[PDB]
């Protein structure tokens, strides 16, 4: 199944935050309406926050997370959870290797803000 | 129901990251085995990361998040999600006022690391 | 925080299914747009499926679950999860006693159907 | 990533319940410690319950859901959600065709029971 794609409400601010847990340098690209809107890179085995930014979901509300290591796409896992019918989290994990820890880049999207 | 309490595997590193979305300064306490292990304080209406840390779940695995604003406890909402039976997210929202956005402090716990 | 309230897409068929795990007789009310649309009842400590129904979310999309036992309202916990940005589950647990298992009536809402 | 595999607490009763939403007859196999423990088959386009059963997670706690239609494996999506650190849902959707609704068989695993 497709993973790392989320439909947000249109024209809505959201937070995106990426963490790294791998010997491989992570590249996190965050696409809004199929164009890169934020990019984070880094290498950590201790959950560094390799980036955090506020973006706008724009007219389509389509948000996609892509994770690659030196140009090789990582395998993604994802889901969205809603608390008290108001508070939204879009969650991504990624695997750059063979151990299937799926934490090599971890991306958290949250909305609403403010 | 109790919210903001999570059972992690024992003796396991985890990440905790807090975001703020309120006119009020948020104070987040992260407890391990009922004792505060991290405190983050900050003020943002734009989802700023007010703190991030790596902690160890220790012998009990018990992790609790508490949020206060102007010396008063916020109401919490929480859940845990597991992706591909490997990647864990413990999610907390908090409400310090009357609008029930539950984003006033947002806390994300993730494990495993490395 | 409020629990057991979900916003579905308007005019959308959904499934609602109730499970019982308590010595107390469960009564589960399912409200659509603040009017009772389904009532299920039973008594099981082995997860009996006391009801399952297909309902339509109608113009408002508002669905609320309430649970009572021997005339007393149960405490609710809830969340919504979305898989592959398409498959939706709205989840409720309820507690009628002292043990905080929150399984006394369990309600799962799923959409889309067909 | 692997989907439909869940680690339950050992020696714990759990519920498994399947729904169908497809022109294809669904076959749901539930494996405990890699051995078939339950099988449900049925056909519905209206979310009918095609099976429900109570199983024991046994010494390993390993539970796996597989779905096939006319002997062809469906693609799966899954996650686990925990409410109030007590109430567990292991959720599976499956796709037997081209529309990516992932509801063709829906499988809900819930624990604890009782
Ligand atoms: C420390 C481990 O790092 C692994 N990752 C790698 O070993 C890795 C992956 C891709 C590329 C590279 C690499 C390539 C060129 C130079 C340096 C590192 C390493 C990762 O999958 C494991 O879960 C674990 O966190
Ligand atoms: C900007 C708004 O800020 C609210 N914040 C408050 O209601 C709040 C609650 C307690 C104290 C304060 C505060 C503290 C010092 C100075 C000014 C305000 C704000 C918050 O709940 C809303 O969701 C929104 O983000
Ligand atoms: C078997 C247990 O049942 C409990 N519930 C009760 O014991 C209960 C709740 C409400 C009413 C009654 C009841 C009252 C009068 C006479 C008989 C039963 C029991 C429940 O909370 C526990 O999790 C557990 O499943
Ligand atoms: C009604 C539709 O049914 C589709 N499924 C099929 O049409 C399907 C898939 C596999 C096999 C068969 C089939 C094959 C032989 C005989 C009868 C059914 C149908 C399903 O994917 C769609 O979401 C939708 O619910
Ligand atoms: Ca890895
Ligand atoms: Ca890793
Ligand atoms: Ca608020
Ligand atoms: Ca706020
Ligand atoms: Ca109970
Ligand atoms: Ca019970
Ligand atoms: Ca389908
Ligand atoms: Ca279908």
């Amino acid at each position: 199944a497709t993973q790392g794609v989320f439909t947000l409400p249109a024209n809505t601010r959201f937070g995106v935050t990426a963490f790294a847990n791998s010997s491989g340098t992570q590249t996190v690209n965050v696409l809004v309406n199929n164009e890169t809107a934020a990019t984070f890179s880094g290498q950590s085995t201790n959950n560094a926050v390799i980036g955090t930014q506020v973006l706008n979901s724009g007219s389509s509300g389509k948000v996609q997370v892509q994770v690659s290591v030196n140009g090789r796409p990582s395998d993604l896992v994802s889901a969205q959870v809603i608390l008290t019918n108001e508070l939204n989290f879009a969650l991504v994990g990624s695997e750059d290797g063979t151990d299937n820890d799926y934490n090599d880049a971890v991306v958290v999207i949250n909305w609403p803000l403010g």
